[PDB]
């Protein structure tokens, strides 16, 4: 047999695999789960394209299902480049503000325990990358209207680098200032949904058609480009979500399965709530994207709460986030803008309803179901520890002020450069073109090239 | 460091999460597999939508693929409400006929050995919850022509409470009475396929178009609304069925993988059997829904058997089920109904053909591969325990009489209330016309409401 | 409790399961991960049907997505029949050239430790059978134009028997002659990709339409039947590939997750490389299938490498395989053949690029991360051992010589038996130009029978 004669470092590379069995630090069952979960979280990336392409009331030229592969490629590459480092490095340079570049090019990402200690660096980095790929596929879907492909890549890269990563460092790193503060966030109310959501708002305001003919009064609330596309994307997203929330436990203990039950319940309820609110708000008619929008809403709602709150409380978290989001979509008719408040009214707002409600129903008797793997939490309002709701709004503010600020800067800087302008203004574009090659899901038959925006 | 000081209870909640590592009664590898097996079982719900929406010789007003997220949401919620309780509670009400309401609202559910002791309560409930949502979707597809969406919600919820859960407790509860009798049903050939399949038959005979014109002598047998929908339906369902059967072993032992192999070989032979039977019955032409209909008929046939029967017998089961089901589709041209019997000829007849054949080929040596996790079965007819076919037939008839009677009562009772009758009669309806909105998979571009039947 | 009073045998059936707990030889977590990864690999089979039906510049009468359940059904069966035997028999019939038929009809495959000792036969046979079905699908892929269905079945069954199974014996069976020579092939650079690729090249030269109109000078290089098919096929494939490669570790150790991170990075870099090359070769226009084709190319290139090479080299293997496969599609316009050098230029050419570059970057310390489960390697050029590239080339030439020789003998044989002729010549064919029923994915609506070639 191959015999080892060394002890794991518990730092850096984690040890020498030639002389040290780095797997003894970890459980094979915890790894075999978070490994499968990784593959499962990724199938949410094309589910996010299928959803928001299909929900949109404007045909997009850049197919969002198609683009979601480019979102995978430049996010998987940004994560390898310096992404995993800037977020989840073992050493940070602030009050815990952003990581260093010790993990550039995935240098020394091998077998040391991560910020989740039940898992080696390389398995955590794989898992957490899909979270980035998910988020960056959302940010893509909020900013895809009349987008240009290469400035879209550059935008995504830079956005993930200077917006998602520092916020992930705050919330999920073992040394992030919001983790020390007390901000609870299971699977990314703040990191994935609040970030992508509000950059979707910051898109709507800075770019994106103002005074949009699709938002005029008396124009329908739902005119979906493809119902099928909305329903397929929810199948992938709901399925992928059991792994998104399940694996955030970091292990295979009761806590992971407790949080999948909370995840599906808050889905069912959030769905059934939206479906029905719309039934009344639309006059005894059953909406066609009503259910599916509700399902997603209740899933964003329970994202930050999944591994903290009681099962019954999920029902509450799904109903409030369903309703709150159903009403939030109506904000499209006050600004008279469409792009891309679709992403905002479900992820930005659902992210906030969730991160608060998280700090209300947060129980210690749920979190301890990870037993032996526990990183103890003080409790929430249902535990008579009342000041947790402030620790959440602290997270909600930092993650919001930073996204809303830096995304604004990023878009406007990219706008001053003609070579990188994300979206063209109508006076530049060859407006009105052979855009009949879209395309229920992607593009019409024998379409060899994507119909990109041109100028003059 | 943090330590735990208290022994698990083995009753009720099974322990105090805060003074008992509840996990120490279960293997993290067993749990992590039934956890992912859950999410896998769930992706069958829209597969059932797709497969029967697309196999239909009729445009359905209610898109089955759409209606499957609705069948997820009211089943997940019914499971949480009192579903897990009525079917799987630790104490039964007399003889082992139904469970108590001790798990109402998922009160008192976690870290306690369930009815499969290798799994806690909260995980066996998540896993088994998906089996509910799969039968909900099958009851849907059989009972959905001209169906109204809100009676259909109310119908599932009720059908799932007074038909599924009692038969579930009979066969899968530790204390159930069909367990004690000797009835073998690995993964639901009694609970899932025979019950939803026969609620299809009950639908065809009570509601659903009598003397349907699609069934006249000379009119074609197959004529699929959408072949793609059938095939992507089979893709999901087969994917799919591997966790459905594989996780029913309750553990990750050799037994799980012996039963995944039997699953795919029965599918492979159900498929080729139906496909080649159709080739000779249709005058030497390869049908478009023959292969996929045999794959599902074969997967149904092996469903009660995958964990007891030798691999080689999966061939015998796939070939006989796919044949018997092929004939059972011809039942439509004798009854002159359709509405109906697709969800019956595959699941109803398949579930029966399956469960009888489990009594004939069950082997003591195959069940035993579970190792230190076994419940030792005497075996079946090839172990010369002739008395097994009878216990299987005893299980069929118990499950068959309680479904035909209570679905008949539930459909007639509901047929008497204008607020809730599932399907409007031919005279109070108003055809068509919204077909121009259906829909290869769901609904046409920019549809906003589902074309619910309204009365004159 | 049930007590076990026997010891595992090591051979045949592994022991009597009635008196031995065969599970004690194996780790549940390892078995669990490779069991889920089985079903994950399966979903790659319709991905190959979706991907190559959409890439085609010719619309095919036999839908690859439809026929991919046929590839699945007859490959499962050929595995049960004698495929697992011929490839992974414990006793190879000299000198590690092909197995025996000791596992015929899956006799004795159960609990013995397989050719990967950390997994029982029955689980390793399930898992590896999916690699077969992936290959049978890729071989159906490149040989479907104007294919006849029953000859297509018989061709797959024999091609899987006398071409896939020997080569799998040589490089994967524990006693195989390329194993003991030194050839590294992690997850199927030779057995899966190089074989089916080169079988496409052999088809294209022998049966494919010579002097095809779609390849005359100035005819577009890309004219995809369906961008949506290409994108959905990549979603299933890229999801499934994480289990394809990750499960090739044979276990849940850090080597499995290290290999999944290589897999994704090479995909990402293969997609962007092709996408950017296409951009500059098609004159500043972004190709509609470029990004995806490079994703599949990169996943092909890293297939033999994933478990042996440093993460950073996945960038190199991705760019070189992306670019190399790009160039190779231009071969269609030198031979003036289309069907079916689509499969050749990604799988054939990517197999060889991948397997060579595996010998250059194999690293003893990456392989060593499986810790207690390794058979150590010297490594390749970067460990300063230069014999490894030799062993790679030896494996390439054996695999290439065999499939190019035997596929030709097999195609030319069948092509001389009127009723087994795979593809009718344009002079005996009826040429019913009813391509009107050939849909985007499968068949149009109410299509009933597949359109098989007939003769005047």
């Amino acid at each position: 047999s191959y015999n080892f004669t060394g002890t794991p470092t518990g730092e850096g590379t984690g040890g020498n695999s030639l002389t040290t069995d780095l797997n003894t630090q970890f459980d094979l069952a915890n790894m075999g789960w978070i490994g499968v979960a990784s593959a499962g979280v990724w199938i949410m990336v094309p589910g996010i394209g299928l959803l928001y392409s299909g929900l949109s009331r404007k045909k997009h030229a850049l197919s969002l299902l198609w683009a979601s592969m480019m979102a995978s490629a430049v996010c998987i590459f940004q994560w390898f480049f310096w992404g995993y480092s800037l977020a989840f490095s073992h050493n940070t340079r602030g009050n815990g503000f952003i990581g260093t570049l010790e993990f550039f090019g995935f240098r020394n990402v091998l077998g040391a325990p991560s910020s989740v200690s039940s898992l080696p660096d390389i398995l955590f980095a794989v898992y957490q990358g899909m979270f980035a790929a998910v988020t960056g596929a959302l940010m893509l879907g909020g900013a895809c209207e009349r987008a240009r492909l290469f400035p879209m890549m550059v935008f995504l890269f830079l956005w993930m680098t200077i917006v998602y990563c520092p916020i992930a460092c705050w919330v999920w790193n073992a040394e992030g200032w919001l983790v020390k503060l007390g901000s609870l966030d299971y699977a990314g109310g703040l990191c994935v949904h609040l970030t992508s959501g509000h950059g979707g708002l910051v898109y709507a305001l800075i770019l994106g058609k103002r005074n949009d003919p699709v938002t005029r009064k008396g124009m329908p609330k739902y005119k979906p480009h493809s119902v099928t596309s909305v329903v397929l994307g929810t199948v992938f997203l709901w399925f992928g979500w059991m792994f998104f929330n399940g694996g955030s436990a970091g292990n295979a203990t009761i806590r992971a399965w407790y949080s999948i039950m909370s995840t599906n319940l808050a889905a069912a309820c959030g769905g059934l709530t939206w479906m029905v609110i719309d039934y009344f708000r639309c006059g005894r008619k059953w909406t066609t994207v009503g259910l599916c929008s509700g399902i997603i809403a209740g899933l964003v709602g329970i994202t930050p709460a999944a591994g903290f709150v009681p099962i019954w409380s999920a029902v509450v978290i799904g109903v409030v986030t369903g309703a709150g989001c159903n009403l939030a979509v109506d904000l499209k008719s006050l600004l008279r803008i469409d792009d891309g408040l679709d992403c905002y009214s479900i992820h930005g707002v659902g992210g906030c309803i969730g991160s608060v409600l998280t700090g209300i129903f947060a129980a210690d008797y749920v979190n301890a179901t990870a037993g032996s793997y526990i990183s103890p939490i003080d409790g929430g309002w249902i535990n008579h520890h009342y000041k947790q709701v402030g620790y959440q709004l602290a997270g909600i503010c930092a993650a919001l002020a930073w996204t809303v600020t830096v995304t604004s800067i990023l878009l406007l800087t990219m706008n001053a450069i003609p070579f990188l302008k994300l979206r063209l203004s109508a006076d530049e574009e060859e407006l009105g073109t052979d855009a009949a090659q879209i395309g229920e899901f992607t593009y019409e038959e024998s379409t060899a090239y994507i119909p990109e925006p041109i100028r003059s």
